[PDB]
């Protein structure tokens, strides 16, 4: 005949696990944001000479507190077999579940517990440095562990086989907008039914000679040798993106089950939006028609109103084009009621995660409606007259509200591909 | 907190597009299918000589009908910017649109289409021969569009500009599991409302000397060097994959969306179940558990019964424990039912077709629905013990019988990951 009606389960967000240039642990790194915090640095090295982009955004490595230290979280055996994007999700979902409290031992706990991690580029250099070995030295040079090595599935595959996570196994790879996919995706999982729980995210780590090159012949990349000033997003000097690293793991459980062990619950997550541009490759919708559908169908997904709206995390990457796209949707969509909401991109704090960018601005975007506290725009000195909304410059905000606080998190990525979280404090 | 009732939509599937070894184009290739044939050839080309593998399936090109002639969807120009892969799904995609005679004008047909084509592994060639190209020739020498040839989301993107649909872009990578994900996921999204109609699929071509040395080096794939009888799903004398390449797209289409443009409807998209082995990093659980918990899944979903299945196109690629596993899963799941289903692997008439797998094989699934007529598994002139159920073996076998007619059909991947999609005719 037609269709029916099924139940939609609630979903909520339970731990968070953070591997970023700002550092490591979700807690200390939300501070060190939420303080003006930065961790773009400098290139160091004759390798990147002839290269237009002189600025990166690293994961800080060593054994402090805060620093990320592979052999907490993997074997030096493991280290060989695996890609640096797959060991720093195995650290972030490590750390993930250890906020949650969520640690699947009985078969049944286990069945009911999925990951959804995804990457957004291979590991170039895996590649090349094989190819290089093949070529020289043959075939019996090339690694067993080769091929599982540079799958963009296999930080999905790691974490599941690490943590015993029998549930739905799923990977996403849509450039910058995967972090965002992979929540949304886990979400509607969830609340179809086909786990209780669900390790979501995103992770990249592929800052290389050649990858910089890439992305700088594509005219992405900020060009600004100063790394206290290279990203500024919605700045009139804004000049592209700064390439960063890290991995962001969320910790996604329908309501009842968190409710009956009593587990800390941060927000809600609403709903989940997906368009496409259907414009150009890597330049998008000048209008920003694609992320106006995409935030209207979060929207209409949570069944919430624009005016319901106090913050968005934007996608705002510091690209002349894209950031002036995404603020046209807002003021488009949320019409006068984008003068009375607040707007912030933290890339200027961590850097274009890649990958990982729609999760750890997710997880951002989870803090900031637990705590109802909005990270700030860094190096937001001025702006042109077409920037006449609030986007926190400088300094973090207090945003505290009678009624529920509810935000979106957007994702934008080559391929015109977009992604918009709604996601609510409860 | 325990959720509110939401409409659940009917999907169906009004169109198919086919890239593959047997050939191009719905009909030509299903009848080539169900004839016996198989487009599994001896590798050529001395760039093959060092390692062990002589056998891969070739998409045939030219210009004959059947063949693949790139030219016919893509400029000269235009190639040069995008993948063999990519290619290759945007011909699928056109001919698939074709086939569904839909071809979206309006603001609203655009904005109500999506597109999800996911890719397994972007051909390794494109990073070694840049990375060469970088060293010795210098940053200027690096082609802007890189960056985009090498992301596994471009096949979608390009997919969505080319036809202008500006639904959900979407992208899974879900190593040999991508193309079951890529058209459960549409099912999904149509069920859910976020799109009406969806391009969904797989496409991977990445056969290369390092790419098949990497899977004889993880002991994947058969050494036999005889292409007539070198993939023999079930077989004694199995002994590993052959490679394939090739793009698989289907549309996927809302049930009232197609009954009210008179679509010409091949089969119902019933159910879609996921799980994890979290076991071995590439062999599937010898005991097929996780197999059998996501074909439980996609019969939970579909709301079927076991013994209301007729038809299994299983995932067996021709390998000892795979082949053996799956089987296993089969029986243990379906008990004595097992024995009045038919089950086959079409993989010994199109090779492997790795993340494309999943959706040229839910493609012959669906053409069985319709035509209620099952394809052989090739080569299985005999069998060892615990191999005793209907296999089709050799011929094609009508199957019109029972009451409706319901199949599954089976994809697993590196990571333990694993779908299973339940489609039935109308
Ligand atoms: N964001
Ligand atoms: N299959």
């Amino acid at each position: 005949i037609e269709g029916r009606s099924r139940l939609h389960r609630r979903v909520v967000i339970t731990g968070i696990g953070l591997v970023t240039p700002l550092g490591v642990g979700t807690h200390l790194v939300w501070d060190r944001l939420i303080g003006g915090e930065s961790g773009i640095v400098s290139l160091v090295g004759e390798e990147y000479k002839s290269i237009p982009c002189s600025v990166a955004a690293y994961v800080p490595r060593g054994s402090d507190e805060g620093q990320f230290n592979e052999q907490n979280f993997v074997s030096k055996s493991d280290i060989k077999s695996m890609s640096s994007p797959t060991i720093m999700a195995i650290g972030a979902a490590e750390l993930a579940m250890k906020d949650s409290g969520w640690h699947p031992q009985s078969e049944a706990d286990q069945v009911a517990t999925g990951v959804a991690i995804g990457m957004g580029m291979i590991p170039l250099e895996v590649v090349s440095e094989t190819a290089l070995n093949f070529q020289t030295k043959g075939y019996n040079k090339v690694s067993p562990f080769f091929v599982p090595k540079i799958l963009v599935n296999m930080a999905a595959g790691q974490v599941s086989i690490r943590y015993k996570l029998k549930g739905p196994n799923h990977a996403v790879s849509t450039a910058c907008t995967t972090g965002a996919h992979a929540v949304g995706d886990s979400f509607r999982f969830i609340a179809h039914g086909d786990a209780d729980v669900m390790v979501a995210g995103g992770t990249d780590s592929c800052i290389s000679p050649l990858s910089l090159a890439g992305f700088s012949r594509a005219r992405a990349l900020s060009t600004n040798s100063d790394p206290k000033l290279a990203c500024r997003p919605f700045h009139p000097k804004r000049d592209g993106f700064v390439m960063g690293e890290g991995a962001a793991v969320l910790v996604l459980e329908e309501y009842e089950h968190a409710v009956q062990r009593r587990a800390r619950i941060y927000a809600e997550v609403l709903g989940y939006g997906l368009s496409g541009d259907a414009g150009h490759i890597t330049a998008p919708d000048p209008e920003g028609e694609g992320a106006l559908r995409c935030m209207a169908a979060a929207l209409k997904d949570a069944g919430v109103q624009p005016e319901e709206i106090s913050y968005i995390n934007a996608h705002a990457t510091s690209t002349p084009l894209g950031d002036a796209a995404e603020n046209k949707a807002i003021k488009h969509l949320f019409k006068d009621h984008a003068y009375a909401l607040a707007v912030s991109s933290t890339k200027g704090a961590t850097g274009h995660l890649l990958g990982a960018a729609g999760a750890v601005e997710a997880a951002f975007t989870t803090l900031a409606c637990y705590y109802q506290k909005l990270p700030p725009t860094l190096n937001l000195d001025c702006s042109e007259p077409e920037f006449d909304l609030n986007y926190v410059p400088l300094k973090a905000q207090e945003w505290k509200t009678e009624k529920r606080f509810i935000g979106l998190t957007n994702s934008f990525g080559f391929g015109g591909t977009n992604a918009t979280l709604c996601i609510a404090g409860l």
